[PDB]
């Protein structure tokens, strides 16, 4: 009746089908501090279903002060809401699971686990404190976990998705391919319309919307996202290699070069820092160092000494970069969308996924064997007139 499960027996990538009533157990359904009641949908990823008002100390409360914005301090403040935004987050995950191209997207971001890079001594592996959250036991205490992507609410404007993460004081853990923890804002409660002549008024389909958030993660994951002071005259390169398409190419192949050779270095450093590493704090160091070859796609010797393949860094930086993108989601969907990220969205619309007589796994709003199966008539605000209600422009 949510329809989470179209084919099989259970969901393929999220583990469990949670209510948000669920007894907290401690594993896979717990409170949390980055006081807070979390879910575990796979290896490395939480969700979260509250508001942020957590992430930055400037940003602890839900008040507006205004471009393309929309406030509504109410919003996921109620237990039936946040039952809503769980199953409607991991209905997206399985949507994107269900394509080739986001099994592979998802297995890339699960594998990229932030690198052990801590210690002030050349010589000790040690982890990143902000790459970790804390899960309270079964018994009452704490431990720590690693993880790699956090889900969570909007702050006080509700249509602000981004993918963040927290800083180190020397290093550059996005830009030099360490990586650090990321935290998508994001809603699947609401979507954005934009115009389309097929005038026609439509919907974006917020699975697409995830996956786009989802590329910036992969990027950071292996750090190796572009510098935001690198812009058109405002929209920066990280984004428009994102959305991909004809829009990417703009970016010169000259400067692709450059970029590429700057990351094929870091990834040197990495590799050498493996090899000069003689201690560990906090399972073997010959352990932690396997996880790094097998993340970064390593190369190892009869010494056991690691070092980059070429084609192997061409490889997975070519899928980060080139393959992972918005527009390829597109074309898997089969859905309707932008044809450029300089498109101005018009209005703000309000919805509901989970159920399954609105929105499918498979089909998403455009739901087979039906009037909405044509012409993309399901994103249609006007013929689905009852999937989407107008709240601003
Ligand atoms: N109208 C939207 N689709 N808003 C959410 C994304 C906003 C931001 N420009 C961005 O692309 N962040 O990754
Ligand atoms: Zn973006």
């Amino acid at each position: 009746s949510s329809g989470l499960v179209p084919r099989g027996s259970h969901m393929q990538f999220v583990n469990k089908q949670f209510n948000y009533k669920d007894p907290v157990n401690g594993v896979d359904i717990a409170y949390i501090k980055i006081p807070v009641k979390a879910f575990k949908i796979h290896n490395k990823i939480w969700v979260i279903p509250e508001r942020d008002t957590f992430t930055n100390p400037e940003e602890g409360d839900l008040n507006p002060p205004v471009p393309v914005s929309y406030y509504d301090s109410t919003y996921l403040s109620t237990d039936n809401e946040k039952d809503n935004y769980l199953k409607g987050v991991t209905k997206l995950f399985e949507r994107i699971y269900s394509t080739d191209l986001g099994r592979m997207l998802l297995t890339s971001i699960v594998r990229g686990i932030p690198f052990w890079g801590g210690s002030t001594i050349d010589t000790e592996l040690k982890v990143i404190d902000t790459n970790c959250i804390n899960v309270i036991q079964p018994d009452g205490s704490y431990r720590s976990e690693e993880l790699n992507l956090v889900i969570i609410g909007p702050s006080a404007d509700i249509i602000q998705f981004e993918c963040k993460s927290f800083g180190h004081e020397v290093l550059n853990l996005t830009r030099n391919g360490y990586g650090s923890t990321q935290y998508i804002r994001f809603s699947p409660d609401f979507t954005f319309g934009f115009e389309e002549s097929l005038a026609g008024k439509f919907a974006t389909d917020p699975a697409v919307t995830l996956a786009h958030e989802l590329i910036h993660a992969g990027h950071r994951l292996y750090g190796i996202a572009i510098n935001p002071n690198r812009v058109f005259k405002e929209v920066s390169f990280e984004e428009l290699r994102t959305f991909g398409g004809h829009d990417a190419k703009f970016i010169d192949s000259l400067q692709e070069n450059e970029f590429r050779l700057y990351y094929y270095n870091k990834f040197k450093d990495i590799a050498s820092t493996l090899n000069k590493a003689k201690s560990i704090v906090g399972a073997s160091l010959q352990y932690m160092k396997n996880v790094f070859k097998e993340k970064y796609l390593l190369s190892e010797d009869t010494s056991g000494k690691f070092s980059v393949d070429k084609l192997k860094f061409d490889k997975l930086y070519k899928m980060l970069t080139e393959i992972y993108t918005e527009d390829n989601f597109v074309k898997f969907f089969k859905v309707l969308n932008r044809k450029t990220y300089l498109n101005f969205d018009k209005a703000v619309f309000k919805i509901n996924i989970v159920p399954k007589v609105n929105y499918t796994i498979y089909d998403g709003f455009n739901l087979r064997n039906t009037n909405l199966a044509a012409n993309f008539n399901g994103q249609n605000t006007e013929i689905n007139n009852m999937n989407f209600t107008k709240l601003k422009n």
